[PDB]
């Protein structure tokens, strides 16, 4: 599969961009959830993928600009494979596009790159997901872009349902599912044969009611028996043991206002958790005693309150011989895996020259539209050198007539 051809076939005909996806070789990393007492964690390896996309104000001339930057890290377990987005921001300067369509291409742009590493990260009989928090923030990648008066941001709830539309045609893709602790019919032969997906959202603050205003508008014909999108926390597909302590039972990801969550209760465990022998391992913390609790307490953190909102999104997809009934099974070993390389970018990096790469562009600035086109010009080389490349990327021009 190609990444330029995938997004050639959705993007509005005679839209032109132009596109650098970069990435790194997986390497070891901390796991996603924190072991149980008297289990090590499970060996874990990541991925980084960055993909800038520019537009040339004036053709045949050197001249680009960034419009878009999405970096997604993808994480693989024995039994997982995550697909994270980190990071996803614009400049303000798509309006520079001569003739550009309604729909929102930064809207197709993010389907198109997560539906890409989707089939290219998928492995046989193991479980795939697709996940991100939403809300709105100081996103690292365009400083100064904010000064830009032309640069629309969404409040937290826009952001929300936008983050959902992006996922909604990926799930929509797989087959529809019945319920993982449901009735066990005969929906049991019939789902494993293809593949199938539901889509989980929490809003912490929010009721079963609200929460389904964020949902696409195509769950209203989703049928009573097969929703597509359920308000919770796909627990007995992630985890193992579902009794096992709150701490973890939850992800773990860079930058999420949960894991800073996470990392307070965590703190309020005795240091000798962890030393040799403990007595103080049970691994329960002081003022939240549930998973259900968590949720609840979430909500009443800095980001969750005062009118702020933040949303959990979890795309759970559960591959041919493979139904949402199945619990995931433990990699852990008491107290290295096929990683497919087809989804790889225009350049791979070292992790020292991807972080090179990321912090260069984050150096530069994007307040006007002169100072960003030369940023952008100015990443470009970097990367092409970084890459051992004269040029990086490719141009990509819409093909879709719908």
């Amino acid at each position: 599969v190609d990444l330029g051809d995938s997004l050639a076939k959705v993007l509005p005909t005679g839209v032109k961009v132009t596109i650098r996806h970069i990435s790194s070789a997986p390497s070891p990393c901390v796991a996603l959830f924190a072991a149980p007492p008297g289990e090590e964690p499970e060996s874990t390896f990541c991925e980084n993928h960055f993909l800038a996309v520019s537009i040339s104000p004036n053709e045949n001339e050197e001249s680009e600009v960034i419009i878009f930057g999405i970096e997604v890290l993808v994480y693989g377990t024995a039994h997982l494979t995550t697909i994270f987005v980190s990071k996803a921001d614009s400049t303000g300067y798509l309006h520079l596009l001569k003739n550009a369509p309604k729909v929102s291409l930064l809207r197709l742009i993010s389907n198109a790159f997560l539906s890409f590493l989707v089939q290219t990260h998928q492995r046989p009989g193991v479980r795939l997901m697709v996940s991100l928090f939403a809300r709105a923030q100081n996103q690292y990648l365009f400083p100064g872009s904010i000064e830009n008066p032309e640069k629309h941001v969404l409040d937290d709830r826009g952001l929300i349902k936008w983050w959902c539309r992006v996922i909604d045609p990926i799930l929509r893709e797989y087959e529809p599912e019945t319920g993982s602790h449901e009735k066990a019919v005969d929906d049991q032969t019939q789902e494993s044969a293809k593949s199938s997906a539901t889509a989980f959202l929490i809003v912490p603050g929010c009721d079963k009611f609200e929460t389904r205003g964020f949902f696409p508008i195509t769950a209203r014909s989703d049928g009573k028996d097969r929703p597509r999108w359920l308000n919770s926390y796909p627990l007995h597909q992630l985890c193992d043991n579902p009794n096992a302590p709150p701490r973890c039972l939850v992800p773990r990801f860079p930058d999420d206002p949960k894991t800073r969550f996470l990392i307070d209760l965590d703190d309020e465990l005795p240091e000798s958790t962890g030393a040799a022998g403990s007595k103080e391992n049970s691994g329960h913390w002081r003022s939240v005693k549930s998973l259900a609790q968590f949720w609840e307490m979430m909500s009443f953190r800095q980001e969750c309150s005062a009118g702020r909102l933040v949303g959990f999104l979890w795309l759970v997809i559960n591959p041919p011989g493979l139904v949402n009934s199945v619990q995931m099974t433990s990699s852990r070993v008491a107290s290295a895996f096929f990683w497919p390389d087809t989804g790889r970018g225009h350049a791979v990096l070292s992790e020292e020259d991807y972080k090179a790469a990321i912090n260069f562009l984050i150096d530069q600035d994007f307040n006007t539209k002169h100072k960003a086109i030369a940023s952008t010009k100015a990443w470009a080389e970097k990367v092409a050198s970084l890459a051992d490349q004269l040029w990086v990327g490719q141009r990509v021009e819409g093909r879709n007539a719908t």
